[PDB]
């Protein structure tokens, strides 16, 4: 397991434009395309995004295409914030994955006021910073995957993805 599996387990794949939990319009491997409520909107930052016209509808290729680039600027987001590298770089490798996937989810905004959960995490207490993790907006909305990340940063394993 790696964030790539690990995160085509949490959004799946969808090839034709739907809206996520939230009502966005998205497309690929939770590639959001726009918080507008248009339609059209969406379809013209697909197309833009893809560089071509797609008419609402990409290949698996350029969904990978698409969900690399997406995992790569979570990655280089998180490395930039001087809030969250340091607790990043204090991680083991398992439990990194863990942080890129809510960075993924709920951007680095969002995920940068769980303030007191990442002191914790930076810490190492893992009971602890799992029971602050859950007191928020984002484990209330996506309980189920909230909780697969939320085990893997108290365990240090991907035994919730197993
Ligand atoms: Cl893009
Ligand atoms: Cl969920």
């Amino acid at each position: 397991m790696n964030i790539f599996e690990m995160l085509r387990i949490d959004e799946g794949l969808r090839l034709k434009i739907y809206k996520d939990t939230e009502g966005y319009y998205t497309i690929g491997i939770g590639h959001l395309l726009t918080k507008s409520p248009s339609l059209n909107a969406a379809k013209s930052e697909l197309d833009k995004a893809i560089g071509r016209n797609t008419n609402g509808v990409i290949t698996k290729d350029e969904a990978e295409k698409l969900f690399n680039q997406d995992v790569d600027a979570a990655v280089r987001g998180i490395l930039r914030n001087a809030k969250m590298k340091p607790v990043y770089d204090s991680l083991d490798a398992v439990r990194r994955a863990a942080l890129i996937n809510m960075v993924f989810q709920m951007g680095e905004t969002g995920v940068a006021g769980f303030t007191n959960s990442l002191r914790m995490l930076q810490q190492k207490r893992w009971d602890e910073a799992a029971v602050n993790l859950a007191k928020s907006r984002w484990y209330n909305q996506t309980p189920n995957r909230a909780k697969r990340v939320i085990t893997t940063f108290r365990t240090g394993t991907w035994d919730a993805y197993k």
